[PDB]
Formats: C-alpha cells, sequence, structure tokens
C-alpha cells in the first residue's frame, strides 16, 4: 500500500508540473524530451521505414536474442539520437501489438528487453556522445 | 540524473500505452481520478480557502514537521476525499514554488514528505472508508 501511495504522489507531482510546462530535474527533462521526440518520429517519419514490428512478429514464444537481431537491423549503419528515438518508438509499438492482440503478459518482457539493448550496444555510444544530457541539450528544453 | 536506461523504457512505454488507452500500472484509474479531481479543484473550488503554502518557506533547512503541522490544518475538522485531493494539490503548488526559487532539489523531498503524510496520517481514514477504489467510484 505504502509503495501504491508514493506512486499516486509521484504521478499527481509529475503530471502538475508538466502541465505547467516546468522542468524540474535532469532525468524528467530527458523523459520528456524522449516522449515528444517519439510523437514527432511517429507522426512524420516512422512511415517512411521497413516496420520492424513485422520482422519480429512477437509472440509469447520470442526470446530477448530474437528482438536484439531485429534492432540491430535499426542500428546496422551505426548510432544516432534518431535511431535512438525509433528504437524507444518500436519498444512502444511492441507493445501496443501485444495488449491490441489481447497478450498484455508481453508487456513486461519486451521492457526488460529494451534495457538489456540499451544497456549492452547504446550505453557506450550514449556516454561518447555526452549522455542523455545531450540528448536533452540537442533535442529538449 | 537519469542514472537508468530502464527508468527512461518505463516512462516511455507507459506514456505510449496511456496514448492508446492502456495502462502500464493498476494505480491506473486511481492516477486519472486525482489529476481529474486535482484539475477541478484547483480551477475554482480552491478560490475559497486561505492559501496554505503562505505559511511554509520551504528550503533545504525546514523540517518535515513544519509541513506536517502546516498539512495538519487542511483535516483540522475531519479527512474526507476532498480534503486528500486538496492536500495533493497542496503539494503540487509546493513543487511549483520549489521550482520557482530555484530548489528543483526540493521536488523529490516534498514527494517524500507527502507519501510520509499520506502513510501516518491518511492512509488508516482511506482504508476504513472503501479505499482508493471508492475514490474513483466518487471522482473517477
Ligand atoms: O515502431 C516501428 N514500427 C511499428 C509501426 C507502427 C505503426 C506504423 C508503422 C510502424 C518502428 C520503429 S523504427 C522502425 N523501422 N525502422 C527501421 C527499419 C530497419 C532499418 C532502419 C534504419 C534506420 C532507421 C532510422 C530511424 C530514425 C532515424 O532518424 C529519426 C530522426 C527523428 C528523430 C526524432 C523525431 C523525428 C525524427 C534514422 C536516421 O535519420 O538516421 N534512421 C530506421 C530503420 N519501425
Ligand atoms: O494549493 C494550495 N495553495 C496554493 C495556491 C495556489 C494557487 C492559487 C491558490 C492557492 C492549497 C490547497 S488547499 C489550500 N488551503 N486550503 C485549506 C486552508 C486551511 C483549512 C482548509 C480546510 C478545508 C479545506 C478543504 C479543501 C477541499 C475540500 O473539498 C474539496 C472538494 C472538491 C473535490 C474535487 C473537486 C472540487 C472540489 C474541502 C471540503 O469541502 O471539505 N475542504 C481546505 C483548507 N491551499
Amino acid at each position: 500500500m505504502s509503495q501504491s501511495n508514493r506512486e499516486l504522489v509521484v504521478d499527481f507531482l509529475s503530471y502538475k508540473l508538466s502541465q505547467k510546462g516546468y522542468s524540474w530535474s535532469q532525468m524528467a527533462a530527458v523523459k520528456q524530451a524522449l516522449r515528444e521526440a517519439g510523437d514527432e518520429f511517429e507522426l512524420r517519419y516512422r512511415r517512411a521505414f521497413s516496420d520492424l514490428t513485422s520482422q519480429l512478429h512477437i509472440t509469447p514464444g520470442t526470446a530477448y536474442q530474437s528482438f536484439e537481431q531485429v534492432v540491430n537491423e535499426l542500428f546496422r549503419d551505426g548510432v544516432n539520437w534518431g535511431r535512438i528515438v525509433a528504437f524507444f518508438s518500436f519498444g512502444g509499438a511492441l507493445c501496443v501489438e501485444s495488449v491490441d492482440k489481447e497478450m498484455q503478459v508481453l508487456v513486461s518482457r519486451i521492457a526488460a528487453w529494451m534495457a538489456t539493448y540499451l544497456n549492452d550496444h547504446l550505453e557506450p555510444w550514449i556516454q561518447e556522445n555526452g549522455g542523455w544530457d545531450t540528448f536533452v541539450e540537442l533535442y529538449g528544453n
């Protein structure tokens, strides 16, 4: 119950500060930058590219390594911030299609796969290019 | 500082799911009822009351006890769902003033004080009045 209470407070204060357009922490600023970049990417750029969800055809039998081999296609010509945004959008799309197909049980493993891929394959590039601070500096507020 | 790749993932996926009417967490209906009740309270009903923030000057040296004794004033004549809503709004107002004062870092402290107050002073009343799912039935 105590953890739920904390979660209510955090949600309420985040929502209220966001509603006023206030940036209160580097973490909040990174998350806001990513949300907005994903929205812009999905609206106006994603349809130009081959649909990576068509390569995975996620099932409850899909393993991390199958996700990883499909994501490697997105980074076949290297890492940039745009492709990192596209990676988040791809994960978001796997979750949305999972829930659309009455397989919400996949949502938690998709999140773990995304974390694993970021930590294993993108973290060195992120640090080399000024960390998430630079992402916010170029694409945030 | 964003010192967690997993936190960015969970945040982004929560957002993307919400845009399709789907929920990351089970607390989703309460969060949506509390945000809407907060917005509604602040837009007109709040204007009737003395501004409780004028009694607090939150700095890195302010004790939890100072916050606790000002918040108690909300519940002087009992706990009800509206006063719980007002408590959250009050918390939100404190955070906005904290950022405006260049004390952004105190937002997380205020969050910690609110969760502490909620757990000590309000959790018993909440349990004894049908929990958050009643709040959702009334304000959702
Ligand atoms: O979500 C996805 N699919 C599901 C879906 C749902 C609904 C509709 C369509 C598809 C998804 C995300 S991704 C993707 N395929 N992309 C691939 C295919 C494999 C190879 C590949 C190779 C490079 C790139 C890529 C992606 C983004 C890129 O930049 C984005 C710039 C930007 C940033 C912020 C906001 C707007 C725009 C770039 C680039 O410019 O280098 N290059 C992308 C794919 N599919
Ligand atoms: O955020 C606050 N202040 C900063 C601020 C910013 C901008 C503008 C004005 C103030 C704030 C939240 S609070 C407050 N002071 N309120 C006090 C003063 C001390 C005594 C006190 C005592 C009872 C109540 C109270 C609060 C809410 C209440 O019900 C709300 C019902 C409702 C729900 C959903 C939507 C709309 C309305 C009630 C009640 O009717 O019981 N009673 C309230 C204060 N200040």
